[PDB]
């Protein structure tokens, strides 16, 4: 089983770090691997590579993997599917990062979970994935990534498209939100309602979804996520 | 079984009669129960009453209850709970009209059903809701209304401390957002992004959730509230 995440380009390699250094901070019992597509500069990997040495050590192995772009590069993400040298992946997003262990993600029983999105709610979110790798599902997914539409223009509508019954789906399947707790709803909700977002209990994984990206340009969740970047920089270069 | 709505202040008459004529309209199969508080006038009672003659048929009855008020009139809703004449009750906030015939709820096997909230999506929202009755959960319903804390200050945050596990419950107890459609979440993403909108198919209940409710003060979906309202008093005057 493994951790993966997704850089495709160079753009995103601070999410990737402050994402790398928040899983180290939670001690993750599994290895994580760093999906790279062609479109990545080989001095960013490099880059990206040297500042993850200093979180590998026996016990915990950050690997880099290159993958072809798959173009609608707005599907690449649905290499984690053939990745069937492992049996289990944890999917997260380079713009999200781990506030707490989410280890416990591997003991469910299922070939596919994510957390609802906020619009609609019985829709979700592909930020973040739990699955079992297939190649055969894979070639389908390939296949029909030139025949079904997207209601958002990417994967997460891409996805939804293919998995039309996830809401119908099983409590394995189904990620309580707190896996995938997206800014969006906090930037809607804080000023006048905050405790719809304190009711998000455990919020275990942070995500940054929309625009502009932290690193790309002083609300309270943008705060944080600076805090777990300088700190991972401060760790990496001194610690 | 029976659909059932609330109204417990007499400014809430003019919801009440377009969902009754949305009912109506949809050809609904089952009657229809309203619920009237304390703190409703008998007048604006006998105006209602009058109202929803004209739909009455050898086919379908509308009959009127009086109910206690149940304060933090905040908690009156919880008066489904005891409806025990019958095995299963329908229950559709008065800020909410019908577009589809929704008769198929009745089939669900559960003793209670929600679709869920816009924020967070894996809480459920209370203006809708499917249950079967029994007064053994009205007595601890009411009993525990004097210990839980809401996160919204309402029966929906006060039903989901009760019904903490909703979110892992069986597919047969969480209704598709298209039977309680938020208008909330059309309000935030019409401007920018209306696809993740019409994404919600079959859309089947209009909730017009939030303030001020469309009868007290003109965007696409409060045009369609009063396309309902006008026609239901077109027809029960003229009709
Ligand atoms: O320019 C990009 C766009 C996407 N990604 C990768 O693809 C994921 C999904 O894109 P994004 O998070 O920006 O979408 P959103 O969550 O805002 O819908 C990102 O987290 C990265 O892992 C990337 O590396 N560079
Ligand atoms: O002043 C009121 C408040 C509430 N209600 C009844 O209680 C339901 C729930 O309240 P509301 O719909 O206003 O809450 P919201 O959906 O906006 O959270 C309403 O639909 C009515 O059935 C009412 O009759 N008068
Ligand atoms: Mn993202
Ligand atoms: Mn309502």
């Amino acid at each position: 089983a493994a951790y993966a995440t997704l850089i495709t380009s160079d753009a995103y390699v601070m999410g990737v770090e402050a994402l790398v250094y928040s899983l180290f901070k939670a001690r993750v019992a599994f290895p994580l691997v760093v999906l790279h597509s062609s479109q990545v500069t080989q001095p960013t990997v490099a880059k990206l590579t040297r500042f993850c040495a200093p979180f590998q050590s026996s016990t915990w192995r950050i690997s880099f993997r290159s993958v072809p772009d798959i173009g609608i590069s707005g599907y690449t993400k649905l290499h984690i599917f053939a990745m069937d040298d492992f049996e289990q992946i944890v999917y997260i997003d380079a713009d999200a990062i781990v506030l707490q262990n989410v280890d416990e993600l591997f003991d469910r029983s299922t070939s596919f979970a994510a957390a609802p999105d906020v619009f609609p709610p019985d829709r979700f979110n592909a930020g973040v994935l739990v699955i079992r790798p297939n190649k055969q599902l894979f070639a389908d997914l390939l296949a029909k990534a030139k025949e079904l539409k997207s209601y958002d223009g990417g994967d997460t509508g891409f996805l939804n498209a293919f998995f039309p019954k996830w809401f119908e789906s099983d409590a394995a399947s189904r990620l309580p939100f707190g896996y995938n707790a997206q800014r969006t709803m906090y930037w809607l909700v804080n000023g006048k309602n905050p405790g719809y977002w304190n009711a998000v209990q455990p919020l275990k994984i942070l995500h940054y979804s929309s625009n502009p990206k932290p690193w790309e340009d002083k609300g309270d969740l943008e705060i944080l996520w600076w805090q777990m970047y300088t700190e991972s920089r401060c760790m990496s270069f001194l610690g």
